[PDB]
């Protein structure tokens, strides 16, 4: 059997021989099944909802992961995970993770006591996943409601429903139905040991701040974050990228006094582009192309663990 | 045929190298005239009057524009001669400013934004067919008390459940919560469904003697969030905050207690969700009723804010902005 | 509380008339929300639906909604041809009061089943005041659809059911209701089709356009007695050059020719590349093939003029 | 600048020597195109896409397998009616011995429209077609903006310039004025890595689609059994799911040796293996994801090779 460890940074997601975490050891009760394709071993990382994550909590899973993925008795990790938040984590491993083994996130959009809780089909699916030799070096992703999404363009794009994670810019690279793994496509963008981020030494990440921008916009907001220390913006903006003009006057004078500006979008797919409106080499911004705010964040956060420079940070958005 | 007016916010959505300049008719605007000129099968279809209303891109529309917008509009349509408006608009901002006309117009007569994904200049510019889409959808019969819409791609959306989707595409517009109620096919115009929630005629808001909207801030929530953009806003006198939450509207603690703060002392606290689509839930994991927070239900950042500046002209009760919220 | 009627047809529901006490049995919420009565139509996979099974249905459902005290009726239902039968439905019955069809794309002993939330969500649909009037719904992964606009789209996946053309008309989750949107095309007591009286439905066949293709399938559905075909084009609803003689030929013979797309979303409409009144061809416009079908049985019912169903597919 | 091949399979996509007068009109149309490329023109046929014969498919194999043998060419793009290039997509992209790109292209609105989108869709697709990331992504659709994989690309809407969709993958990248990007790639075999052959092919085998629904019938199962069917591939209910007549005639028509194939009519996802059809026990193969257009492209050019039900499985199962 291979050996798999899987991480837990909450509660159960599914279900209401020790492997060795409490949370992995009412896992493997839930879905029994599980036992029959994997050694299990388990580890409670953290104890929160995601949307109570941290850079301190993703450093952690990072340093973690890339200790367990050294080991070679260990063949993949999956990360029980909140929804809300899980995109990001997924993209931060993406990027931090230096092995081609396995790394599968996983959650559930119904409680695990509920009528139809998804918990149980998903975890089992993942697993399946995380075992698959298809799987090598695809990257991270997510598995949820049969279908497999890398890392780099997962976003959870629903409020509710059982199938709110989508890749809005690209599909979804494979499909786990009851367990048969298929993959179809894979990611040509650089991951995982081809990244050139390592954050094996770092205790804090750069703080990047995010911005939601609408007519009659404001700079009050820009100014903030600067105050509060942003050492990177990503400004949210309207349709291809686009600030309000008040806005934009203080996101120049912000790029001046050396904190990175990218452009994202608000709009929730498509690439927010160079050479559109905005004249980024004259006002010194980046452009963060196909990627969204919030992913866009995680990014630039580790840019800015290399480079304040806006040519190398955004040869870094034209790469990644 | 019917006589329909044509509102201008900026430049022009179709053709190039145009001149309004024509023996036959003008329309009373230059950018209305090189409209007619780029689309000229429009003139067999309605009496066209043109005006410029500003002169903007969308990203710089502002509250000011909205409300000369909505008062002339009205007017307008308060007009027996009148059949409908059509605006054009830059796409950026356009689900805004349909979503507050439709709680602003007093009418039912048909009120259709349009705009254009690709320059009038470009190769395969959308303008010329969207347009001439526009103006059909608006002389419809059938498009009357539908509420304000948007035409684009072939498609007729609710101003309520619009938005932009894309940042590129000319199939950008979306209504992720509920679909297109209509379709547009080369100026043949068919309805399938209607919103059930109340607009225009049946709405509660009046802006007639309003000058200046209430400020309403949104914030966009992330991992390791902090207090200080609320605080900020605080600061800067917004009455009312849209926070686009994680997942289903969920904050992180440091921002929750700063937005618990805000509440107290007055500001309106709406949860939306930076998600994209769905509803931001009452009754989920946020005790709203203890915190003193509205949830927006199924709009988005944008489209809440629109509202809650609406709400804000009558009323900061959170029980009224909820019900206002479970209601349009 | 009211009284709502659960007809079981079945398929694969809730749980690992009796089956609708199991269906209790497994979601016991449902007694909280409503007096269930329970009956058996049909014990079959919705793969082997028929028009018998259709009428049979109907007719009971038209008797069971003209009862006072009868304030909704629930159908379960195989989730391959739910579309059909509740298209079927929109059609046929004559009255205001909710109809909603509910299935699972899991069994009920599959792990994460789907039937449990699904049934629960419908109930509250059926007795929500205002499900009154939207016509006939399909109630599945917390959407509510409106049975003209519905299908399955995907093979396996619990979100299978969507409105391509319009998007879900509302949402359902964890019981609780929300209306968005409703249709504006007729149906229930606004349709003209009525199938009291009506033994057996007329025979509409359906053909899946392709590449070099063939006019042998069109003459074995006139020889097999077909009233009607319904044809699945390429693109907008564009026929082979040998197929679009054969279906010349069968529409000159009196049978009825409908253009439906073999595509998946759009309008198959007319003043096209195909000239349907020189050729006697009826476009089915914002449909799919298989709800084109059901329109078109329900049409020659009452017609074979090609102007008059011309008029039914732009109305419904 | 690198020389480039299109080949029009019918009219002008865009507007209203290179050695073909179509072509020639779409340089007048479109002509940033000759900036960006040397272009020769060929007509290879004269057709919409819905009169396209195997024989047309055929023709177009082996010209572009020749055209891309040649050290001086670089690419080829076709020009194609929207409502089969799917199919023609897929066939290609199964039989095309090479690496060079090889870009399909076409116009959901006429030339003469308002809006037409055949001037940006073609200029896109000749900026595709010379990139150098485009090399070895297998045949692509260019349309809308978007790269799509032949293996998963399908025309989803009746009239929508937005109708090519990969519905169980998306696009695997995106030309936006040119400016050409790839996000994925497909992990399926295609154009060298195929098995299949067609150099010395004069006709396909003859494969029928049939589409299923409640109260269905045998009649058209015997019609294509009748009429020389090779194959048949049946557009069944949900996951490929056949009404029990017609499954009684599908069995029949299996031991008589004609190969049957179990798509879905609904449009997506897998036509699976081991759900409720015994296809071991009654003699069908289960296409999984692909749909019943291009299941049957498929199942014709495992015709060409063998009629063994195991053999066109492992088929299905690869490509
Ligand atoms: N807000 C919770 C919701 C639970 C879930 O859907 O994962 C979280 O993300 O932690
Ligand atoms: N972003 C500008 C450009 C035009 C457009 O995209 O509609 C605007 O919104 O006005
Ligand atoms: N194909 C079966 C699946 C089981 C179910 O849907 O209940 C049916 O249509 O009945
Ligand atoms: N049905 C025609 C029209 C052109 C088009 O839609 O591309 C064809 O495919 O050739």
């Amino acid at each position: 059997k291979p050996q798999v460890t899987i991480l837990a940074t909450g509660g159960t997601i599914a279900g209401s021989y020790s492997a060795g975490a409490v949370t992995v050891d009412k896992l493997l009760a839930a879905v029994p099944a599980i036992n029959d394709l994997a050694t299990i071993k388990g580890e409670q990382i953290s104890s929160i909802g995601s949307q109570e994550m941290t850079g301190k909590v993703w450093l952690k899973l990072a340093k973690r992961v890339n200790e367990l993925l050294a080991q070679k008795e260990t063949e993949a990790v999956i990360i029980t995970h909140g929804t809300d938040t899980m995109e990001e984590t997924a993209f931060f491993l993406n990027l931090t993770v230096k092995s081609q083994k396995p790394v599968v996130l996983v959650g559930a959009m119904r409680s695990g006591s509920s009528m139809s809780a998804d918990g149980p089909m998903n975890l089992y699916n993942a697993v399946n996943v995380a075992i698959n030799k298809a799987s090598t070096n695809k990257g991270v992703v997510i598995v949820m409601n049969d279908e497999i999404h890398a890392a780099r363009e997962a976003t959870k794009l629903n409020t509710t429903a059982v199938n709110a994670f989508a890749s809005p810019n690209t599909g979804k690279i494979g499909t786990v139905y009851y367990g048969k793994v298929e993959y179809f496509t894979q990611s040509v963008r650089p991951h995982t040991l081809a990244s050139e981020f390592d954050i094996s030494k770092i205790e804090e990440l750069p703080r990047v701040d995010i911005l939601y921008a609408h007519p009659d916009d404001t700079d009050v907001l820009v100014n903030a974050a600067l105050q509060a220390g942003a050492k990177g913006i990503i400004h949210a903006g309207m349709g291809n990228g686009n600030p309000f003009p008040l806005t934009q006057n203080a996101l120049e004078k912000a790029a001046k006094s050396g904190v990175v500006v990218a452009r994202s979008s608000r709009v929730g797919s498509g690439s927010t582009t160079q050479e559109a409106e905005v004249d980024d080499k004259k006002l010194g911004f980046v452009a963060t192309e196909s990627l969204n705010p919030q992913k866009a964040r995680v990014l630039l956060m580790l840019a800015l663990t290399k480079t304040s420079d806006r040519e190398a940070i955004q040869k870094i958005f034209s790469t990644y």
